[PDB]
């Protein structure tokens, strides 16, 4: 899998993308890797934040499906025309695939200035594809038309006039042992829509938040490469920030720091890492009553920004933020770990990433098992709307 190592790039906080080609002759585009969605969609007209876009009419292998699509996120949305075309990943498997593509014709708060990506590769399950689940997602087509094992793995690697470049690896069809150290621990996928998981416990510097564990997963917990922060439900975020504030309390930062809206700075090289606590999320294990923990450092949740006007200083953004749609284990989490999306066995694996940023006293850690007897149920059941209830699935 050496040809797939280091095949992701991006700018810190603005998404990891992989190079893809669509069409005949091949049009090259930089495509966000997003495990929180299941559509393959590409900028298909001019836009202030796009260097280039997909030109359907210039591909002899394009086919229009004569159907529109609309996807609204919490932040951002887009619409497009559905079609299929030939797609390859030059630093991926040695295959070409006919896949669904949404040509994005309009959008708002979707594309990001300076990010260098022009589309999105949705790697989650058909259940949340748009307009509905009969639009085969890309990975499904890849596995179906080729010999590629139904699994991929992501190593996202952390970081004055530009933001920091980041690099990473997306290994399509397996697991590269150079990319992690020590044990690889798996947590069941609760349901194949998002990559949904269940957190059974949260510790800040070894101290239990002591919340009803249903609160950790209200209204869901998902692993999303296409989300920058660790995002936490309102009540969880408030307790977690209270604990981190407490530990770090020799430094009094402005409100805007903790809201994720302001940098704080120390003189080059003098950041007091050791006043910030480690955060451990315990995930449901494969075995009943077992769990394992993934522990991240302040090096992951304190995200570095080089300020033009204080470029002498090491400056950081707080990259834990509030959610009203559940826990999102985003890049902040993932940059600790080599994360294995084992679709075949309906599980997600975590191991310590051979590229995670640490210091001489503490590392990100993946550790288990831990055991509870009569371990309760920590899952939440999303209220079912009449809209969702009325849909037939033939
Ligand atoms: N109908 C629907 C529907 C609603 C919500 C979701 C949630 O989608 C995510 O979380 C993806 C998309 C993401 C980050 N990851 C985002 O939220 N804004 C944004 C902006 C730019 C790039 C990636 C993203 C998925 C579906 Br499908
Ligand atoms: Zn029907």
């Amino acid at each position: 899998f050496v040809e797939m190592v280091d095949n992701l790039r991006g700018k810190s906080g603005q998404g990891y993308y992989v190079e893809m080609t669509v069409g005949s002759p091949p049009q090259t585009l930089n495509i966000l890797v997003d495990t929180g969605s299941s559509n393959f969609a590409v900028g298909a007209a001019p836009h202030p934040f796009l260097h280039r876009y997909y030109q359907r009419q210039l591909s002899s292998t394009y086919r229009d499906l004569r159907k529109g699509v609309y996807v609204p996120y919490t932040q951002g949305k887009w619409e497009g025309e559905l079609g299929t075309d030939l797609v390859s990943i030059p630093h991926g498997p040695n295959v070409t695939v006919r896949a669904n593509i949404a040509a994005i014709t309009e959008s708002d708060k979707f594309f990001i200035n300076g990010s260098n990506w022009e589309g999105i590769l949705g790697l989650a399950y058909a259940e949340i594809a748009r307009p509905d689940d009969s639009l085969e997602p890309f990975f499904d087509s890849l596995v179906k038309q080729t010999h590629v094992p139904n699994l991929f793995s992501l190593q996202l690697c952390g970081a004055s006039e530009v933001l920091a470049s980041v690099g990473g690896s997306m290994i399509i069809g397996g697991i590269d042992h150079s990319l992690y150290t020590g044990s690889l621990w798996y947590t069941p996928i609760r349901r194949e829509w998002y990559y949904e998981v269940i957190i059974v416990r949260v510790e800040i510097n070894g101290q239990d938040l002591k919340m009803d564990c249903k609160e950790y997963n209200y209204d869901k917990s998902i692993v999303d490469s296409g989300t920058t922060n660790l995002r936490l439900p309102k009540k969880v975020f408030e307790a977690a920030v209270k604990s981190i504030k407490a530990a770090s309390s020799t430094e009094k930062f402005p409100d805007g720091f903790w809201l994720g809206e302001q940098l704080v700075c120390w003189q080059a090289g003098t950041t007091p890492w050791n006043i910030f606590p480690v955060i451990s999320l315990y995930l449901m294990g494969e075995v009943t009553n077992q769990s394992f923990r993934i522990t991240i450092l302040p090096q992951q949740y304190l995200r570095p920004v080089e300020d033009v006007a204080t470029s002498q200083d090491d400056c950081y953004k707080f990259a834990i933020s509030q959610s009203s749609t559940g826990t999102v284990m985003g890049a902040v989490i993932m940059e600790g770990f080599y994360v294995v999306f084992d679709r075949a066995r309906k599980r997600i694996g975590f191991a310590v990433s051979a590229c995670h940023v640490h210091d001489e006293f503490r590392t990100a850690a993946v550790e288990g098992p831990f055991v509870t007897l009569d371990m309760e149920d920590c899952g939440y059941n999303i209220p079912q709307t009449d809209e969702s209830r009325s849909h037939h699935h033939h």
